[PDB]
């Protein structure tokens, strides 16, 4: 119950959420890339590798999302995936229509 609460509340108390682990490039693109959109303001980043329950919290994830791997992209509530699902999205232009109907990109 504890670690499934702690989750959904990053989930839910911020608009951008990613969840990550200690010197990732693929957690590190993926943040740079949200941060190339000025995001910082509604981005939280978890690093669930220094966490005593990373294995609790990526089995939730999975849950959630059907990978346990980080890092884990939620987007007000909504699975964006991982890097190479942020990559793509960003490309094919869904990532800025996401954003815009937050109000996060004019």
């Amino acid at each position: 119950e504890a670690v499934k609460k702690w989750v959904n509340k990053i989930i839910e108390e911020n608009i951008i959420a990613v969840f990550a682990k200690t010197e990732c490039p693929y957690c590190i693109k993926a943040i740079s890339i949200l941060k190339g959109y000025n995001l910082n303001s509604h981005m939280h980043v978890e690093n669930i590798e220094k966490n005593p329950d990373m294995a609790n919290i990526q089995a939730y994830l999975k849950e959630l999302t059907g990978k346990s791997s980080v890092p884990r992209i939620f987007i007000n509530k909504d699975v964006v995936g991982g890097c190479d699902d942020l990559v793509k999205e960003n490309d094919e232009g869904k990532l800025k229509e996401r954003l815009q109907k937050l109000g996060l990109v004019n």
